[PDB]
C-alpha cells in the first residue's frame, strides 16, 4: 500500500488527488490543508456573484468521501509539520499551496489610509478569517484600481452593483452591510499599456458593459488604429477587440443611450499611465489623489513595453485598489524557491534535486490561469508521479503515513480538522444562512469554529 500526500487543499490538490486514486487502486492520499476548511481559491476567491463556477466543489466532495482519501485541515505546512517531516513519512509528497501574497506598487505614499491590494479586498468579501476587520472607507466618491486583468474587474464590479442584486449570494452580512452604505459613484481601471494589451477576457468584459445602473467611459482617441491593428489575430482576441471597439465609438440606440442616461453609477478604462505616488489629504490622514506618468509604446507584437514622455497627470480619488497580481512565497527554507519567478523550481513537476517532492498549479507554473488550466496540469503531475512509482523509483519500503504525522500534531497540541467535520460546519453554515435567503453565511471565527466541533 503506497502512501502519498498533498499540501494545500484547492484545486492543483483535489484534481492531483482525483488522479492518483483512479489510476492506482490501493494507494492512499491524504491532503493537509492551513485554512480550517477545504477548497482553496474556489471558495476564498471566485465572486460571490459568481455560484456556478463554485460547482466544482461537488467533484472535490466525491473524490474526498472515498474511503482511500482523508482531508487534515487547520495544518500549516512548515510551522506545525514540516515538509522534511512529510517526506520522511510518505512514499510521495505534492506541494500545491498556491500563491499567498500580491505584487507590491512600491511606490511613495501606498502606505497612506485608504491604500489597499485587491486581495485583501477580495478576501474581506469572500469571508477569508485574516481579513475580517478590514473595514475600507467607502465614504470617498471616486475609486481607481492600478492593473488590467479580471481581477481588477471583480472588485470594480462588487464596488458598482446595486447592492440588492448581491442580497441572495454567499457575500458576507458584514461586507453588504458596508457596501449599502458606500458613496463609491466613479471607478477608475488604470493601464499602462494600451487597449492591444488588456489582461482580462470577454464573458467578464461584457458584464460590466451591461452591469444594471451604471455607465462606461472609454476615450475615442485611445483606440485609433485598433480596427487595422488586427487583421491577422485569432478568434478569441480578435473578438475581444470588437467589443470594446464596439463600445466606445458606436452609437447605442434610444434605449440603451438613455439607460446610460439615467445611471447613477460610472465606470472607466484608462490607457498610457504608470503609478508615481499616491498623494496625501491636506493633514495627511488620508489618500486624496494618485499621481500617474504619462507613458509611450515601444517594441512589437507581445513583449511591447511602456516608456515614460516625461509628463504627468494627477487624479483625485479617495480610494486605490492595486490589481497587479499575485505572488507564491517560500514555504520552508528546506524547499527549493526561484524569487526570480515567484515558483519552486522543478521539471514537469519534479522538483530539481529532491526526490520524493512534486508540485502542482500556481505554485508550479506561476499565478496565472483558470481553474480549468490547473485541472489539466495537475492530472499531468499525478501521471508523472505514478509512472516514477510504477518504475521503482520511490522509496522501496514501507511507509506509515497518517500514523507518524498524527502523533506529532497531537504532541504539538494542534487539532486536526477532518472532512466529516467539514461536513457538520459546513451545515451549520447552511441553516445560518436560510432565514435571509442566502446559500449560507459563513462561519469567520476559527476559535468559535473549533468550539462548534467540540474541543
Ligand atoms: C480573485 C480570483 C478570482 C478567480 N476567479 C476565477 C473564475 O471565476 N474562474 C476560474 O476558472 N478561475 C478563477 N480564478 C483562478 C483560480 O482561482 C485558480 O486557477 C486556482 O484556484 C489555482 O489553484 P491552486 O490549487 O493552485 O491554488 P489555490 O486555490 O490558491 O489553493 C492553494 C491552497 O493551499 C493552501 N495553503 C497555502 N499555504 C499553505 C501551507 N503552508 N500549508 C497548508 N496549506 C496551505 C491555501 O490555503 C489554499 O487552500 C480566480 C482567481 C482569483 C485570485
Ligand atoms: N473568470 C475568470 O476566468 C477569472 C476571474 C478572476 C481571476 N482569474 C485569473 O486569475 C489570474 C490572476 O489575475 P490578475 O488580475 O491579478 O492578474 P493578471 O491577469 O496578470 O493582470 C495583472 C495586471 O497588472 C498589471 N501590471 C503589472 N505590474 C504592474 C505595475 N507595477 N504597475 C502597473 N500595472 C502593472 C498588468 O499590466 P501589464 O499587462 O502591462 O503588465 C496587468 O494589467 C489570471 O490568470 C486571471 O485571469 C480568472
Amino acid at each position: 500500500t503506497p502512501q502519498i500526500c498533498v499540501v494545500g487543499s484547492g484545486p492543483a490538490g483535489f484534481y492531483t488527488a482525483q488522479h492518483l486514486l483512479k489510476h492506482h487502486s490501493r494507494a492512499h492520499v491524504d491532503i493537509y490543508e492551513k485554512q480550517l476548511v477545504p477548497f482553496g481559491l474556489v471558495r476564498f476567491g471566485v465572486a460571490p456573484d459568481h455560484p456556478e463556477v463554485k460547482n466544482v466543489i461537488n467533484t472535490f466532495t466525491q473524490t474526498a468521501r472515498s474511503d482511500r482519501c482523508a482531508f487534515y485541515g487547520n495544518v500549516e505546512v512548515g510551522r506545525d509539520v514540516t515538509v522534511q517531516e512529510l517526506q520522511d513519512a510518505y512514499h510521495a509528497v505534492v506541494l500545491s499551496y498556491g500563491a499567498e501574497d500580491h505584487q507590491a506598487l512600491d511606490i511613495p505614499g501606498e502606505e497612506l489610509p485608504g491604500v489597499f491590494s485587491a486581495r485583501a479586498f477580495v478576501g474581506w468579501y469572500n469571508g477569508l478569517p485574516e481579513n475580517r476587520e478590514l473595514a475600507p472607507d467607502l465614504s470617498c466618491d471616486t475609486a481607481v484600481i492600478l492593473g488590467q486583468g479580471n481581477v481588477a474587474l471583480d472588485v470594480a464590479r462588487i464596488l458598482l452593483t446595486p447592492p440588492d442584486h448581491l442580497e441572495k449570494t454567499d457575500i458576507t452580512e458584514a461586507a453588504l452591510g458596508a457596501l449599502r452604505q458606500s458613496r463609491v459613484k466613479t471607478v477608475w481601471i488604470v493601464g499602462r499599456r494600451g487597449p492591444l494589451q488588456v489582461a482580462f477576457t470577454i464573458k467578464e468584459l461584457r458584464e460590466m458593459i451591461q452591469l444594471p445602473g451604471t455607465r462606461p467611459m472609454l476615450d475615442p482617441a485611445d483606440f485609433l488604429g485598433l480596427q487595422d491593428r488586427i487583421k491577422e489575430a485569432a478568434r478569441p482576441r480578435k473578438r475581444l477587440m470588437e467589443l470594446l471597439l464596439r463600445t466606445a465609438t458606436e452609437k447605442p440606440g434610444v434605449e440603451e443611450a438613455a439607460r446610460r442616461a439615467s445611471a447613477s453609477r460610472a465606470w472607466g478604462l484608462r490607457f498610457f499611465r504608470s503609478p508615481q505616488q499616491v498623494l496625501p489629504s491636506p493633514d495627511g490622514r488620508r489618500a486624496a489623489g494618485i499621481r500617474l506618468a504619462v507613458t509611450r509604446l515601444e517594441g512589437i507584437g507581445e513583449a511591447t513595453r511602456a516608456v515614460p514622455t516625461g509628463d504627468v497627470e494627477d487624479l483625485p480619488c479617495g480610494l486605490v485598489l492595486s490589481s497587479i497580481g499575485y505572488k507564491s512565497r517560500p514555504i520552508d527554507p528546506s524547499v527549493p524557491f526561484d524569487p526570480k519567478l515567484g515558483v519552486v523550481p522543478n521539471m514537469e513537476g519534479r522538483v530539481v534535486d529532491v526526490p520524493g517532492l512534486y508540485c502542482s498549479g500556481w505554485v508550479k507554473r506561476g499565478p496565472t490561469g483558470v481553474i480549468t488550466t490547473t485541472m489539466t496540469d495537475s492530472f499531468l503531475t499525478g501521471q508523472i508521479l505514478l509512472q516514477d512509482l510504477k518504475a521503482g523509483h520511490l522509496p522501496s519500503g514501507p511507509r506509515p503515513g497518517s500514523a507518524f504525522i498524527k502523533a506529532l500534531l497531537d504532541s504539538r497540541g494542534v487539532w486536526p480538522v477532518s472532512f466529516s467535520d467539514w461536513e457538520k460546519l459546513d451545515a451549520e453554515e447552511v441553516s445560518r444562512g436560510q432565514a435571509s435567503g442566502k446559500p449560507r453565511e459563513k462561519l469567520l471565527d476559527p476559535q468559535e469554529m473549533l468550539r462548534l466541533l467540540g474541543h
